[PDB]
């Protein structure tokens, strides 16, 4: 069975959790306070020092797309070939860019940089508006015909660019219609809407 | 294949992939990009996250060196023996990333005034490698389980562009410093790094290590 142990907030947690109610699989949460973190055990217990830890049965990892990817393997994720499973690692890592981007201004520089950001964010979102349009017109997934862990977590960091920067998907006619499909799977649609999804802020700061 | 690996006159973040294409003895066209082509703009704009390395394997086009290195991993059998291998294959190669991101952020933008609180803090930054080669047949012998894999080539630049760095940041790590020899001695690796091909390329383009 799975266990996910990090802070009370969506973050990094946001994407691999979709995946699991999405694909119907149980899990555990076990949640660390600030408090719990500052006294320093649990934190020198983890292989880099940071969260999420994520239990699948006596496998502990650590890295949030480590998780995905080892989702993404076992409950077959990760495209119908090896060519396609290429295509999933590039859009995650390109999702990954952006996330740390993203990290960084709401963690250290929300109020000088979010005009900065904004602006700079159609250059950023289009490589995925162009990978949509090469795939079947953007009518299915990111990468072939069957989700993938690269749609989640790119559904997860396009969820949280409308929170920060309202109608930024515009733009993308593709990114914004696909946004709306994904969300609409049943087992997701009802995750997004439950308290255990809802009630957690995005970050540890408050800012979105 | 076959191969071509269209980047800048740099190891950069081609050395780990380029390392494991010559240690697995395939053979590979490098297309150099000099700085007038890349300020021309075209190639740029083509590129799918305007970034090089660019790599072709036949007719797949790939964009990002960490994709670049799991697909050579999958197609060439250096990602684990089995899924829970391959995970912590990925957990290693995630946190060699984590720290070259560090890496590069110190060489491109504040070499001069942060290399001293860098080279402070990089023990504690290599300790959780020394931690898994222990739990790992002693050390001797790769990152994770009985066979080589990608991260152990990525894992394996990062070191050898550290002990550049901050030479002599291996000798409080037995199994490190002991992986690194090992490593470096394959035939085949120990050629290429012999190489000018690889010693004649400084390692970051703006002329710091
Ligand atoms: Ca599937
Ligand atoms: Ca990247
Ligand atoms: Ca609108
Ligand atoms: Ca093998
Ligand atoms: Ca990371």
């Amino acid at each position: 069975p799975y266990t996910v142990v990090y802070f009370p907030v969506r973050g990094r947690c946001a994407a691999l959790r979709m995946l699991l109610a999405d694909q119907g699989q149980s899990w555990k949460e076990e949640v660390v306070t600030v408090e719990t973190w500052q006294e320093g055990s649990l934190k020198a217990s983890c292989l880099y020092g940071q969260l999420p830890k994520f239990q699948d049965g006596d496998l502990t990892l650590y890295q949030s797309n480590t998780i995905l990817r080892h989702l993404g393997r076992t409950l077959g994720l990760y495209g119908k070939d090896q060519q396609e499973a290429a295509l999933v690692d590039m859009v995650n890592d390109g999702v990954e860019d952006l996330r740390c981007k993203y990290i960084s201004l709401i963690v250290t520089n929300y109020e000088a940089g979010k005009d900065d950001y904004v602006k700079a964010l159609p250059g950023q979102l289009k490589p995925f508006e162009t990978l949509l349009s090469q795939n079947q017109g953007g009518k299915t997934f990111i990468v072939g015909d069957q989700i993938s862990f690269a749609d989640y977590n790119l559904l997860d960091l396009l969820l949280i660019h409308e929170v920060l920067a309202p109608g930024c998907l515009d733009a993308f006619p593709l990114l914004s219609a696909y946004v709306g499909r994904l969300s609409a799977r049943p087992k997701l649609k009802a995750f997004l809407a439950s308290p255990e999804y809802v009630n957690l802020p995005i970050n540890g700061n408050g800012k979105q």
